[PDB]
DNA sequence: CGTCCAGAAGTTCGAAAATCGAACGTCCAGAT
DNA sequence: ATCTGGACGTTCGATTTTCGAACTTCTGGACG
C-alpha cells in the first residue's frame, strides 16, 4: 500500500539501550534519567549538523545548562541528579571551560558484559514455557 | 572492523515513539507509562513466537498481571495504573476474560496528527544559525 | 568509547524487504531492481522535506529522469527496465504530468502472504 | 491500527550500506556481491544463535561452498567470484570447515561528507 | 436462576521518595 | 599566585505526590 507521512513518524523513536535493564551497573539509574539518555542520543545527529566532532572523531553537545532544561524539560536540580547519575555509570563525561563558554559534554556507548547478554536473552526469548 | 557480539546487543533499545512528546493527547502518560509501552510494545515478536495472533491477523497479549509485574517491573498498583493510563489514552484495550482465566490485551500504534508531524519535524531540523 | 561520527554513517543503509526473496512473485525482480527499490526508499523521509507530501500522507517523488539515472546511477536504458519491472509487481506506480513535467512516482509497499511469513520466519533459523 | 503480523514482516529488510555507493574503496563491487553481503549481514544474528562467536567477540561464519550456495541462492562459479569481490575490499575474510569472518566497512573523511550531502540533499524551491 | 473461583481492579494508611526554593560551594580562564 | 565573573553544582529540609501489603469488591459464562 502506499507509503503515508502521517505513518512515517509512527515509526521515529527515542533509542533506549536494552541493557538499562540488566546490568546492575545502570541498575541505579532511573526512568527519568534512561529517557534523558535516549532524548540526547537522539540530538547526536543534531550535533553533527553542528559539526560538532572533534579532532579524533567525536560527538559532543556545546549546550549550555538552560537549553538542556528544554530538551529534557525540567528544572535545575533535577538536570544536576540526571548528569551526576549519569556522569557515575561511563554515561556521561564533561569539562568545563569557566567564564562563558558553555560547558563541554560528551555523551558515550554502555558497556555490555558476557552477564548482561545472558539477561537480554531471556527478555526477547521468553516465550510459553515459563 | 569486526562485528564484536558486544555491538550488537548495545544496539538494542526500547524504542519509544517521539511524537509521545508532542501530542497533547499522550501528554498525560508519565515517563513510567511511556516506558512501559515501550517493553510491551517489543514484546510483540515474543507474541508471534508463541501464535498470540487471532484471525484479522492482529498481535495481542495474554499475560497475567502477576507476568505483567514482572515485564514492567513493579506492582500491583503500579501495574493498574500503567494499563489504565495506556488504555484511557487509546493506547491499549483489554478484553475482559472472565471466569479463571487472565487477560488479553491489544496494544497500539500511536495517531499522529498534523501539529505533532510538525512539531517533531523542528527538532529533527535544529541546526545552529551559520 | 565516545560517539565516533564515522560509526554513525558506517551504520547507513539501504534496506531491501526480506519478501522479495520469498514471495514467488518477487522472483521476476532482477537484483538491480530489488537495489533500485531499496534506495528511492530511503528518498522517502528526503521526500519529506521537499513536501512532496500527499493531502492523503501518501509520499511521492517529482524526480526528471536525470535526477534519477543520476540517484540510480546508470543509463536511460536500463531505468525505465527497472520501472516497469518494479511496476508489474505493484511496487511502483506511475501517473503522468503531460509534456516537460516530470512524471509523478507513487511507491508502494510491498505485499505478504502467509506463504511469506512462514518462508521467512524459516529462514531466520538454522542448526 | 492494531498491530498486524503483515505490517510486522513487511518491515523485515536486508542492509546494504550506503557507503557501497559513495566510497571508491568499495566502487568495485557488483550489485550480486552487495546484497550478498546484506543476506551475510543478517546472517549474524543466526551466528550468535549457533554459538559461532570468537572469544575476542567477534561473530564468525562456519558454512561450507555447498550450503553458503544454498544461502545466496547462487551456483558455484557465482559463489567464488561474489567471495573474491568482497574479499579484495576487505569486507570478507577466511582460515582455509571453511571458516569465515565478515567485515563492517571502512568510512573515509570524505565519504561522510557524500552521504551527508546526498542524505540532506534537497533541492531549492 | 444461582453455584462456582482465580484473576483483575479499586480502597485505606503509613512509609518512601521525587520536587523546589533559595541560599551556599565550586570551578574555570585571563587580567591584575 | 591571587581577585573575580558568570556559569555549574550542591547541600537541606518541608510540602506534595507516589508506592506497597493484605484485605475487600468485582468480573465473566457454561452447567446444573
Amino acid at each position: 500500500q502506499y507509503f503515508t507521512v502521517q505513518e512515517n513518524y509512527k515509526e521515529r523513536f527515542y533509542q533506549i539501550p536494552k541493557v538499562f535493564f540488566t546490568s546492575e551497573n545502570y541498575k541505579n539509574l532511573t526512568n527519568d534519567m534512561k529517557i534523558a539518555y535516549a532524548i540526547l542520543r537522539d540530538r547526536l545527529n543534531l550535533s553533527i549538523k553542528n559539526s560538532w566532532v572533534d579532532e579524533d572523531g567525536n560527538i559532543y553537545f556545546v549546550y549550555s545548562n538552560e537549553k538542556l532544561m528544554e530538551i529534557l524539560n525540567c528544572k535545575k536540580e533535577k538536570l544536576t541528579k540526571i548528569k551526576k547519575g549519569l556522569e557515575n555509570d561511563g554515561l556521561l563525561i564533561q569539562k568545563r571551560r569557566g567564564l562563558n563558554k558553555p560547558n563541554i559534554l560528551y555523551l558515550m556507548k554502555p558497556i555490555v558484559t558476557e552477564r548482561d547478554i545472558y539477561k537480554i536473552e531471556k527478555e526477547e526469548n521468553d516465550v510459553e514455557p515459563y
